[PDB]
């Protein structure tokens, strides 16, 4: 009985086995656009991607994550809230059955038809691991995606899904380039918050980009086609992998933006 998103092993759940999940930072989070507040301490945001290097696409039965190079500084997140440099390891994305669900996050409430998490590691930490163990430790980068227009820098990625379409499937995935994957502006919201999956550490630096980027009906339903099950057993399709938003307790969510 290990966790996932249904009925009896979903996000209500989770608390169970990991009593952090109703800790003082935990993530999502509703975004209300009115109460965050523009601050000028934050720096400039810096994401530099142009040296990244993916390797492999893995269906983990919750989502599917790109994987990339982390053995040296080539894909790095900087600047905004953040203090030194961290690596980026991996994106997966989060999505609905329906294009009005399937965002983590939520603005006034408002829920995207997905939402983009690339994950860093902060190097002061050595390797990932122990930068989970970190309040500090990690940087996600979260992206949301509306209904509309194609993304092209999406589409190697929807074209590869067939070959990982049940739980434990990989495939190479070299050469992908996550520029693709980014809006044309920087604004974002940010705050101390949680991974939004089980083991849910409090280690996270969210970091909420304002533009949404625009992918197809046929880009997300191509999503909605991948599994949560392993070969040979009961097809269950891999739809409604989010996280609702959580309390914000004692957290104010900032603005790079006026
Ligand atoms: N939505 S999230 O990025 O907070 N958490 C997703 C994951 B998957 B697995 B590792 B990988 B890295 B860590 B565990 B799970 B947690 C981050 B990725
Ligand atoms: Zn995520």
């Amino acid at each position: 009985h290990h966790w996932g998103y249904g009925k009896h092993n979903g996000p209500e759940h989770w608390h169970k086995d990991f009593p952090i999940a109703k800790g003082e930072r935990q993530s999502p989070v509703d975004i209300d656009t009115h109460t965050a507040k523009y601050d000028p301490s934050l720096k400039p945001l810096s994401v530099s991607y142009d040296q990244a290097t993916s390797l492999r696409i893995l269906n983990n039965g919750h989502a599917f994550n790109v994987e990339f190079d982390d053995s040296q500084d080539k894909a790095v997140l900087k600047g905004g809230p953040l203090d030194g440099t961290y690596r980026l390891i991996q994106f997966h994305f989060h999505w609905g059955s329906l294009d009005g669900q399937g965002s983590e996050h939520t603005v006034d409430k408002k829920k995207y038809a997905a939402e983009l998490h690339l994950v860093h590691w902060n190097t002061k930490y050595g390797d990932f691991g122990k930068a989970v163990q970190q309040p500090d430790g990690l940087a996600v980068l979260g992206i949301f995606l509306k209904v509309g227009s194609a993304k092209p820098g999406l589409q190697k990625v929807v074209d590869v899904l067939d070959s990982i379409k049940t739980k434990g499937k990989s495939a190479d995935f070299t050469n992908f380039d996550p520029r693709g994957l980014l809006p044309e502006s920087l604004d974002y919201w940010t705050y101390p918050g949680s991974l939004t999956t089980p083991p849910l550490l409090e280690c996270v630096t969210w970091i909420v980009l304002k533009e949404p980027i625009s992918v197809s009906s046929e880009q997300v339903l191509k999503f909605r086609k991948l599994n949560f099950n392993g070969e040979g057993e009961p097809e269950e399709l891999m739809v409604d992998n989010w996280r609702p938003a959580q309390p914000l307790k004692n957290r104010q969510i900032k603005a790079s933006f006026k």
